């Protein structure tokens, strides 16, 4: 999900600043090669779920409202993207896909935003 | 991968018959709502990898050439489908996707065709 990926990127940016004021929508959009309008569609649902909030003066400046350690990548993807069957497929194969899905869900649910923010590279 | 899914279905069918003669391409295609021509495109690569073989008389009848317990779902998917990057994505997020991919690969690689053939439902 394109929305999910970019939403996650937004949240990591905000997590990297938790408790240090705000980041402009303008700067995030620019940083990630997205239109401000497209970013707005990601912000809407995140704001409604109470994960982020705007600051009164920044004409579109944002911060985490909930601490990063309380938010999972799965939570974020679910909010933006959502929480294909072939009728001839044997039951074992259908279950295999379920097993795969569940493995992905596990990775996503057990990965916090704080964890994503503190990953060390270089 | 549509090819991968249908290829897997083909192989489960053949696995359910291992050592009991052959299944016609015609019957598999019919059983799975595919054209015989489309099935042919799946059979080609499986035959070339040595996993299945045709019988001399059946004008398109097939059997496993290698025992089901030696073949993984991953093996099958790889043969038919193959063994997207966004440059702005932070390194932690890129690694997250790798982690997800690896979890799926693990499920697929540790699932044998014999296992798929012997799944009990009802």
């Amino acid at each position: 999900s394109t929305k999910g990926r970019y939403g996650l990127t937004l949240m990591i940016s905000l997590a990297k600043k938790e408790g240090q004021g705000c980041i402009s929508l303008k700067s995030i959009a620019e940083e990630n090669n997205l239109s401000d309008l497209y970013l707005e569609q990601l912000v809407g649902p995140l704001r409604n779920a109470g994960l982020i909030r705007s600051v009164r003066g920044a004409k579109g400046g944002y911060q985490l409202r909930v601490p990063a350690e309380e938010i999972s990548a799965g939570d974020i993807i679910r909010l933006l993207e959502g929480p294909e069957s072939i009728e001839s497929e044997p039951p074992a194969q259908k279950q295999l896909w379920i097993r795969m899905r569940d493995a992905v869900r596990d990775v996503l649910d057990n990965t916090t935003l704080k964890y994503l923010a503190e990953y060390v590279d270089t």
